[PDB]
């Protein structure tokens, strides 16, 4: 029933099209997708599972009920200057852009129109397989049922819950950036399997299970990640020793510096967007 | 479903992976609780404890839990097998498979050991992991000289409705101990502290702990689900000049990989170890 | 209301374990100093000094201590056991109860030297450490082959009276030694220096000692009455984005964890070395 | 004992971490009626508040009311939401009552400025203070402000020192006792799970690791509570020459392991004085 359009049709864009028309919350014929660069692959996939492409930002604006901006952070002025004067009554746009914030959106759209319904988003690529991580924050506009209708469409392609927007930077630096940090890990697990003498393969297929059964087991117990760390170590043990050499490379504050890294470049990029 | 039709299991241990075992199994539906006898020297373990809840039955005699079991998992240290062997060895049938669970203890010397009794013991070796308990287990298994082709068939069966489940030869068993064996405690503490990164930055606890396992399972999904290398999905990730690629920076600069390679080596020596002793 | 009116306890050595023990058993109500007895072969040492003020009966001879004993602890170094044992291997009796508390040495290897004498030597090994001055230590024990029921049952009423007390396998008592008998050691190197940093940031010395001891005091206590776990503690401390995870980070990107697990592994080692080469 | 028949009300604005100690630490005293505490919160959904309730504390989500309710008023917030706090409650502040900061790095200074445009003479004392109040072994140092009678401190003083110990100090010296007493048991419990984890390497079960460590810091720390001698002493005590403790003690050191812990306090307390400072300049 609901109409929803993707300014920008790059990876966001697929994944979240992907997610949702995998959960069956949208059909893909409803879903309109614009691009600048109409050759991209990411267009080509998108064209494939069936949703409407345009070059014209207007005519997803037009299209559209729901409107998420995914296009690269520095885009995402000018994009609000191009459809500002299309925003209506109707609309819900949603920013999943990494570090703008709503203020700097509702002062764009804000010359046009006032009032705009504004939601910013957080999310994160494995919305594509339905596991995603979501957080958002509501605008100053934004109707109670524009909350609960974006927790009820992102809850169908993973974790989603509201928080205040002063968290999202943060959050950014842990479920935004962590994917990556779980492929550099699933890579390097993998050449230690090799090492040890496991086919490739094998040994990527292994690392990739056991790290999502661990997080899976996290999820659905009540327990600290220690105490599950410490059913798994035997006295004297394989694992044990294993941890030790984690624990001697500072394993641990290596993933605490990646947060704070990737959080801090998130926040650097807002301050220089705003001057 | 018929190799599960009137099987009997059995658990000489009662401890984290006889419990993580029998839940799964369980919430599989693939045996019935009651269907599943532990044995335990000391029954006042937490994990005896959550059995006995479970339906479980428990007795503090390994024979009891031999004549009652058609499969036998031995989930003990790897330094009570041998002892394990020599007390229950003349109760050990033609009818029975033993499932060796110990990391590094060898299918010669179990074959070796109860080859004394009688004389073509079928023995299945077995590496898998905790996550068996959420239906997400790592399995391998290697099967014995007398072990049945049947038998390696229920044993996929078996392992595989509480995760990834695959034969291997035997002489990948330490390697794979190293690496989803040990696995999940390394993504336990890699979690722990993606936790206390969200926290130093600002968030609570609950939340960053929520938000980092998520993220982990999504990624693992995702790369499970893909045709492409870790390197190309995490090449996706990583927009130009943006907060991901500065991340990782940090990560290489800290050997991060030569720290994951690490572990998986040291568990998979240490698994060499406990058997060459 | 613990009181062993018909024990009798003897210590050969009169260094830092002897006079820790026989304070916490004295300060705990248990014993009589007067029936403590304590033998050394420096009769000028300060810790000897300090057991004849509480009434502890002194001599220089071990022969006396065993006269005098019915448990008898052995709280010399471990390179010392050997020649104790052969010094007063003759004079063990049926009534003798020995409690080896040197690091490493083996109930067998006791049993050994003292089988020669007399079968069936009562034996019992410990590892002990020195906050049971303050009724607080941490003791493990494992009894030896013709130690009955009753003789490891009494020995853990009596180390109970000044602290934890549990019985062990053998085999573990080279790992506790590596965690708690050493442990106190790794606990005052961590006050030293938590003080230097109080110090460092403008308090005063002696209010710096104070208040990190009793940091580590609570902290420790908390976890002994909790069942939760101590990373969950320490995450009601860690206050987001708040001064306490910023201190966690720094101890972390330092490998803190793994010094500590260095620590407790190079002494169980370390432990395990000394009796392989006693042997 | 004398406290008690104070017929003291207490309140805390904030009711996380720290309210739910210092609850569980004054009630178990003795020196204070679960009943006779007040706490508010804008979640009213967290963990600590249900612990709360089941002890017997009134819940409620008006700062107000906390205040009004109050004789001893703690505020256990996030030190940034402190001057909101103020500004809120600021008008309901009493001749009566004794508002006792906990929020680290917030001085005594700031609050009596946002108090003082209200009723002219807050009574107002800072403290720092930790979580093992809950087990009465808490340590905790307090600052009185300009207005604090001297039965403030003294009543102050009284009431923290029935769940640790307690001491008055020069309000400069708060930001260090934060980085040292206030995030100290945090360090401690790292210390305990690495321990438990060394334990665990060399063959003991997690669960008598676990015991046997925190037991040796708990007996090592009353040790050095009770002994006039210094901690190197001490640890002489220990080191027998040639011996297990030693070879443990090298390895401590050619890790820097003193040094971790003095960047730890360092750390701690520049953070606290930052919070401040950010505040300040807001
Ligand atoms: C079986 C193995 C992975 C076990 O966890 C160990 O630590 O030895
Ligand atoms: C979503 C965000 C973390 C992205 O990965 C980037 O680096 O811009
Ligand atoms: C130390 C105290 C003030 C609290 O635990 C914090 O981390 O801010
Ligand atoms: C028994 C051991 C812990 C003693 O401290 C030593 O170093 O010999």
């Amino acid at each position: 029933s609901m109409s929803v359009g993707f300014i920008g049709a790059g990876q966001l864009a697929f994944a979240l099209a992907k997610g949702f028309t995998a959960a069956g919350v949208l059909a893909a014929h409803k879903i309109m997708a614009s691009s600048p660069d109409m050759d991209l692959a990411t267009v080509s996939a998108l064209r494939k599972m069936g949703v409407k492409l345009t070059p014209h930002n207007k005519e997803t604006v037009q299209h559209s009920d729901v409107l998420f901006l995914a296009v690269k952070p520095h885009i995402i002025p000018f994009i609000l200057d191009e459809i500002g004067a299309d925003i209506e009554d109707r609309h819900i746009v949603v920013s999943c852009a990494a570090g703008v914030t709503i203020s700097s959106i509702e002062k764009k759209l804000s010359a046009f129109r006032p009032a705009p319904r504004v939601i910013r988003c957080m999310t994160n690529t494995p919305v594509v397989v339905r596991e995603g991580a979501t957080v958002y924050a509501t605008g100053t506009h934004a109707q109670v049922e524009d909350g609960r209708l974006m927790e009820q469409l992102l809850s169908s392609v993973g974790f989603c819950t509201e928080v205040e927007e002063d968290l999202i930077d943060a959050v950014t630096g842990l479920s935004g950036s962590g994917p990556a940090y779980a492929f550099t890990a699933l890579d390097a697990l993998a050449d230690g399997g090799v090492k040890m003498g496991l086919p490739r393969r094998l040994a990527v297929r292994l690392g990739a299970q056991a790290l999502l059964g661990a997080a899976k087991m996290l999820l659905h117990s009540e327990q600290h990640p220690g105490q599950l760390k410490d059913n798994v170590s035997s006295p004297g043990g394989a694992t044990i020793h294993a941890l030790h050499v984690l624990e001697s490379g500072g394993f641990r504050s290596l993933l605490i510096n990646a947060v704070e890294a990737s959080c801090i470049r998130t926040r650097e990029l807002q301050s220089m967007a705003d001057q």
